[PDB]
């Protein structure tokens, strides 16, 4: 997984610097969103992030689809401290 473990993509969204590191962790500024737990298809689950006022400990579901360059396409926090992150990356290509 070593051709992609540790690969980092960053994007500023809404003032936050989001940082996804494949098979390691996800951060929002200095806050841990989750550590890599499992993968099903293109979907990487990151779990057990930092505690959240009036919410769950943070987690992030990162969907990585084939593209020519690493990119964080969107971050959605529909439920408090549950992050849905869509990405493109050559890691997800044939
Ligand atoms: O107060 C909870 C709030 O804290 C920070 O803003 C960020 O981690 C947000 O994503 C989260 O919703």
């Amino acid at each position: 997984y070593r051709a992609i473990k540790g690969m980092e993509t960053k994007r500023e969204i809404g003032g936050y610097t989001y940082k996804v590191v494949f098979y390691e962790n996800v951060f929002q500024d200095s806050i841990l969103l989750g550590n890599f737990a499992s993968q099903e298809g293109n979907v990487l689950k990151y779990e057990n992030g930092q505690s959240c006022w009036n919410g769950p400990h943070r987690s992030a579901i990162v969907t990585v689809e084939c593209g020519v360059e690493n990119e964080i396409v969107s971050v959605l926090e529909a439920q408090k401290c549950e992050y849905l992150i869509k990405m493109k990356s050559p890691a997800a290509c044939s």
